[PDB]
């Protein structure tokens, strides 16, 4: 018999009206190809009723806390529901910068070098040997908390003050080498790596609007691609991931690529980089979706 | 208003008859301290509807899948319940053998020499060519599924190799194989800061609590099970295991996030040995779930 999807979406994080805009599309594209599926705003019916509900098979547009974490895949184990995207380890390992670097790192993929700092070594230490402590990093330097109030760093003055507004919604830190750009990202489905893009924001970060640039194709070299999208899913397998995702990748000043985060639940709407990515790899929109649905096992 | 407790207590898992002692004595427990808890075998109880029926606080004394593994973790976050032990990502985490390795190895922390295999390599080549992979290992080997002794070996020669990665790459995409330990294992049991004092395993079983080490080694051993447990992101309480090579040097093998509380387990044990009943040992527990 035919599967009832749902396909979760608004939910109650920063990242509500995103997602209300992504799960509008996956909808229409689900129904575009003859799926039985029906939106279901999470702020309003509980996750946890699903299975009660009729449904067979989960499609994920939530982002952020509650979406992409882990505790939303949780739920869908414990009712023995099929869903998109990774499951439980991945979804929420990928939300830990500190020790999604970690596993890279002993794996030897590519990461800019990094010190990582708690609050005890925090408030037991002061700047004559914190500053040492970075010294081996070079300058500038990019202070981010461990789990959005970051910094960018030039000289050792700069320092001390930033590390304290990290630990104001964190307990253990990242003090990165600063990197060059540009910034790529590459998008995952199943085990196809589709068209790299390149992003340029207007500031230092690509952080949280309307202005950015991106460019499809990325203007990369051709032996640069296949390196890239190489690297790529080697990263994404790092982590466990499956169905589909994105990775971010940034270049330094040397040309060579470092890895910074693989996203596990990305942005569907029209405008968003996925959607982008397999346009350009020759999928229709109806043909992404219905796509990722077929890869939940 | 005085929180009323649920032990969520014997499931579905394999590890269920010791899951039903576990809660049973933590129940027991709970209520000689002064708490208003009540047992839950979620076996008969969904656990989705611990809000609904009045329920504050959840301590976990469940076992194995949909215990310790990070989904019933993350059916708490989401209705926002207050629960003993590790959360979501920590719990999963440490199921991964693989990739809590992965993590100890590149902050440095000692683990075993190993070789991890995916079934696509295990497809592609011949007996031969593997025994060439783990020949820097040397003799004995441990083979192990990656996902947390169901399809585990000792192999003692490299014709026994093959049999051994097959029975496991039934249960797994992924397995390791690993450098044999002469021993003794340990068990340290950590209570949110504290690390309790280490019982030795003897298997063939016999626990000695206190340990035998001298106290500089049960200083160096509390130590490192202490920044396994924080590497891993783990919290509240867990018990952390470990290996010693022929030389005295310890080896981490794995942490886990929701262990026994039987009479016969070793984290009361500990406790025990320690200074504290199991009433005083699960109250603290409960109190570090906030
Ligand atoms: N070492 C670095 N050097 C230069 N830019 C960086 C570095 N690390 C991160 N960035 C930039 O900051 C952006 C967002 O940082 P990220 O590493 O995702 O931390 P985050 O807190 O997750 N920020 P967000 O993307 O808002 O989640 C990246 O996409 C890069 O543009
Ligand atoms: N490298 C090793 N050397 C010697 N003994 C080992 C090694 N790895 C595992 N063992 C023994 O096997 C036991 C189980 O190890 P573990 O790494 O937890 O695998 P497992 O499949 O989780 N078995 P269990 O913990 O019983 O589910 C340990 O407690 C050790 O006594
Ligand atoms: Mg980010
Ligand atoms: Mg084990
Ligand atoms: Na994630
Ligand atoms: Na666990
Ligand atoms: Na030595």
């Amino acid at each position: 018999m035919a599967e009832k999807v749902a396909v979760l979406l608004g939910g109650t994080s920063a990242e509500r009206e995103v997602s209300l805009l992504s799960g509008q599309a996956v909808l229409a594209g689900l129904k575009e190809a003859g799926i039985d599926a029906y939106g279901v705003d999470t702020k309003d019916f509980p996750v946890t009723q699903l299975k009660e509900q009729g449904f067979d098979k989960v499609f994920i547009a939530l982002h952020g806390r509650g979406g992409e974490d882990g505790t939303l895949q949780g739920v869908l184990e414990f009712l023995q529901l099929p869903y998109t995207g990774s499951g439980v380890m991945a979804s929420a390992l990928t939300m830990d910068k500190l020790r999604t670097k970690l596993v890279w790192q002993a794996l030897g993929l590519p990461i800019s070098p990094y010190v990582a700092l708690n609050r005890q070594q925090f408030e037991t230490l002061s700047p004559e040997e914190l500053v040492a402590c970075v010294a081996k990093l070079g300058l500038p330097l990019i202070v981010k908390p461990s789990h959005v109030g970051m910094s960018k760093v030039d000289h050792a003055s700069e320092l001390q003050k930033a590390l304290v507004e990290a630990f104001q919604h964190d307990s253990d830190v990242l003090i990165e080498k600063w990197l060059s750009g540009p910034e790529f990202t590459v998008a995952i489905l199943g085990d196809e790596v589709l068209p790299s893009i390149r992003i340029q924001p207007p500031g230092v970060f690509y952080d949280y609007s309307d202005k950015t640039q991106y460019f499809c194709p990325s203007g990369l070299s051709d032996e640069s691609e296949q390196q890239l999208a190489a690297l790529a899913l080697q990263a994404y397998h790092a982590l466990d991931c499956s169905g589909w995702g994105r990775v971010d990748v940034m270049q330094d000043r040397d040309g060579h690529f470092y890895l910074l985060e693989v996203n596990t639940s990305p942005g569907m709407t029209s405008h968003s980089l996925v959607p982008m990515a397999a346009r350009q790899y020759g999928l229709s929109f109806s043909q992404l979706v219905a796509r990722i649905l077929m890869l939940a096992d």
